[PDB]
């Protein structure tokens, strides 16, 4: 029951942050930041625990999150990545706070 219902509420959250619907912010969130594409050669200096969205479906698929607070601590995790290596002015950190929105305000949703 609880463990398996809050997984399947965290389940949810992944499912929408990942829909059409979220589309426009999600994008730079869906897969993990490719540094070396970017030219970010000191990406991987600042950030010791990269984290996306496609590692916590895999991580979700695989069974891995144990409980509703590991997987809000990836899901965290990946938007502080965000707000410690970006400038706060930059679109990508605008971006975080719009989808950590949507996450913060869902999650809260938790059934007990
Ligand atoms: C599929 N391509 C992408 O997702 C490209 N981006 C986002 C883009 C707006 C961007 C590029 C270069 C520097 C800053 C932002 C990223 O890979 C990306 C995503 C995050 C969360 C991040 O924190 N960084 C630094 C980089």
């Amino acid at each position: 029951g609880k463990l398996s219902e809050q997984l399947k509420h965290c389940n949810g959250i992944l499912k929408e942050l990942l829909s059409k619907k979220h589309a426009a912010y999600a994008w730079p969130f869906y897969k993990p930041v490719d540094a070396s594409a970017l030219g970010l050669h000191d990406y991987h200096d600042i950030i010791k625990h990269p984290m996306d969205l496609s590692t916590v479906k895999r991580k979700m698929e695989n069974r891995d999150y144990r409980d509703a607070q590991e997987f809000a601590a990836d899901v965290r995790l990946m938007f502080s990545n965000c707000y410690k290596y970006n400038p706060p002015d930059h679109d990508v950190v605008a971006m975080a706070r719009k989808l950590q929105d949507v996450f913060e305000f869902r999650y809260a949703k938790m059934p007990d």
